[PDB]
């Protein structure tokens, strides 16, 4: 669990991507899609322009939360593992459709067994919390599309989950 | 300036390479050269599944100082190089240079916007055989400010950045030669060209 | 900035344009040219006649300010474009051919000063109406949506004299026309004219200019 | 006669060509080129980069002078050339290819001064030897005949400084040489070597240079 | 400004162009032709021949003042012309407004040259023509200095150039075949009327 | 008899003619041919220009003399190519409408200086001692310009033995 | 069998070294004959070892 | 325990404690 904190210190120091760019010889497009937690790999260039340019140590840039988590699905249930550290690993569920520019299905996990996973999710960051909830999402939409298969819409449309 | 600080961790802790490779499930081949900070790019699983294993933060996972260093080189080089045809594996046997002197233009910029600026120049000395080109700076008295800039930096930086220098000095020289040399069939003369390196040895980039 | 004095010499001494070109033996177009300041490199020779002509050194030639200003548009803008069809062909209109709703984008503009210091000041532009200047041309007219926080530009650009002030103005307006006009030109195709010298929408589009109102920046 | 004085600035401030094109965002080449006055158009945004780097006005950039000197070669002179034959091909030097037995033509000076008033000088010019300073390039010498009946020449000459009297002289001596080296590929033919990187005889002689040594145009 | 004195001389004498031509055996055309002063080159022995005949001094034959008027028409002109579709000039085109500037250069006997601006507008229709500022009253005090001839020899030699540059822009504007119109206008000419050149 | 005094003048006053070319923009070949009584038709605009800069009236710059005259008719070397041995009817028509008349009538001999001029010396067999009185009245130019024009004309006509560039001298 | 409470993970290192005309790294956490408290009749997993080798 | 008994690392006997059946 790990995140770039790029869009925070933007905002509160009030400077806008523009200016950013420009100031730092670096192209929008890659600026934009860093500060989203969408790009795999942050070169190291990028790292020490930023730095130097917001005055800020490492330490800010990236924030760190050792506890990780772990999903698992079948090809016919969310099999999530809480995995904190001292290698105690665990283990928690099964999610039916329920209902259905934005189209978006409510998928609603029903299961008084799910205290622990609550109590770990809550301890969480805001930041962290949204990227584990993106990337839950993102990965359970990927995986909904194949059943449908021009235009191809159904990869536009999304799941969703509430609890 | 940033490095990854990855062999020194690993060192006082007690581990190696192998072990690593498999606990945290990482290509033994690419954990090997993040570790000699030479890879442009770092992924962030790395960086969680490494700073987890080891108990450690990224804060120290990173080390990073204000001041940067460009190298701009010449364009137009004084040089004269001479066919040997005799002996011709020894190098010295295919190509000798009588003189390679050039202009390396240093702009060293400081925490406050302040760029101050500096210029250097570099001579051919002789070749040594470990072969490698060795070449020295002309001037180091008048030019002593960039040496005070240099100090002040920490071991693994400085290491870095003589690793970052060297290694486009080599190009520069491997590069030009390449073009004025006539090619001999044998690993031919242009391939044994391109793996010399070439060093830069002075007070200012002493280690 | 840098400027060519000719005219106002020209202006004050009393001479006219076909006088001058015919004695310092300069072609009349290019020194026309160089009248205003349209000309990007002008020769030495030019230089020496029309200093040894009029009883002048190169110091009154030239007028010279240290401040610099960068003009640098916004890549990815917003703009909202309806296709109107209220018969363009019978009578070449902008208006007929085309309306346009919201045109939204940021300009950035980077004041650098004698000193190696350089401040930065951002401006936001918006369409307001089109006007008619001739019934033949017309001009686009947008206005800065942020004055409050922009006092300092308005305190720099005063600084300078009337002429490089001018030239500062030319200087975005024209930057403006062709920014503008590439989006529409790029977004919406060509139409030619029933009754033909037949012009097409194009080509009338990339010949109209655009201007930018504001409190900060006049004349 | 005007100059640019970019060379002694860059020289007395200590400052180096690398540098000063790194700093201004300038191609070197160009930059060299205009530390020489051998360009002859350059460019606005040249002018206010280097007036600001240097934190100079432009009334120190430039050095000019009223006077004006125009120089007209005669159309008609007498050239005797013997093809002498001494296997130029063995070596190229070009006193093996031909030699000069006498080359007098007549040249014209109008010294046009601030008044509106101008003077008229006459010079004429002999062939004398070749000074083969260099074993690669020779450079022809030629002497004014008649120096004692253009005193007057030499007074104004004299009124000019360092950097105005060297541009002078590099302008006699330039169109002096393509005068002598068209005249003298338009009297012979081309030969070429067979052993090379070849170079014929026509390419050889257009390289080659003459120079006018007399002490009106000294330095 | 030099202009052969012939035409007078030969009034004078009471003789005739007919009879010159058969005494000193030239032909009529080209006698009369040299007789007006209008003709580009004139022959040694023309010279000889008339100075004889005449028994006249080669110098009373030559007049010649040293001052020399250059004039250079505009090259940008502001023409507006209105075509009217209903051989007589004034029903094909009509001129609305035909502005440019003429510039003159008098060159007076000692080196130094003094320069008159003067500004030409259509006044109405011969296509009459008049200058505007007639105060660049200098150039008019030097046209009176030259003689009673060589003022009338500038008079014809600027009301033809005048000619020139109208009737080619007009020719040159408006497209007709009844001698078509093309061919009349070039015939057409036109006189800069003012006090400066008063003849 | 007409000839222009422009060489005399710029003798004396010590311009040469490649300054007045440039001066009065005139093509140096065409103020060459005129200052040696050559070209036979003249413009006013040289006549004007050239009396303008040297500061002289067309009284100086133009000479005549109302007595006219008239005339009526193995190796690349000239001398080798051909080889045994015609009269003049000359007129001296005086200004009063006096017209007199005078004859002379043979090849004496060739004298060549150089190889590049062959002369013929068409020596006079002087068949008037009175025409002589007259060409003496004359001044220098006009009697040179006469000569030249004499054996111009006479050499033209010897040019019957179609060699061109050769000329014929008639001498007394 | 005999039921094992206990099962190893071996692995050798991928990059051995030695020829005329071999040292390596065995991983199980603890790390020709090539030389260097967990029945005997299972402790014959020895056996995989020796075919490990070769 | 069911797709969940992965643990075996298998797209027993020590795994939860039971030859036994």
């Amino acid at each position: 669990m790990i995140r770039n904190r790029l869009s925070e210190l933007l905002s509160e120091r009030g400077l806008k991507i523009s200016r950013v760019a420009k100031d730092v010889k670096i192209a929008r497009s890659s600026l934009t899609s860093m500060a989203q937690n969408d790009s795999e790999m942050i070169r190291y260039d990028a790292i020490d322009k930023l730095c130097s340019y917001l005055h800020i140590s490492p330490s800010e840039f990236f924030e760190h939360n050792p506890i990780n988590f772990d999903f698992t699905f079948d090809e016919e249930e969310i099999l999530v593992d809480v995995e904190l550290d001292n290698r105690q690993k665990l283990n928690f569920l099964d999610v039916s459709y329920k209902e259905t520019s934005q189209h978006r299905f409510i998928f609603t996990i029903k299961n008084d067994e799910n205290i622990g996973l609550k109590k770990y999710v809550d301890s969480l960051s805001a930041g962290l919390k949204n990227l584990l909830f993106k990337k839950i999402n993102q990965k359970l939409s990927g995986y909904v599309s194949e059943i449908i298969v021009l235009h191809k819409e159904i990869l536009q449309t999304d799941s969703r989950l509430s609890s």
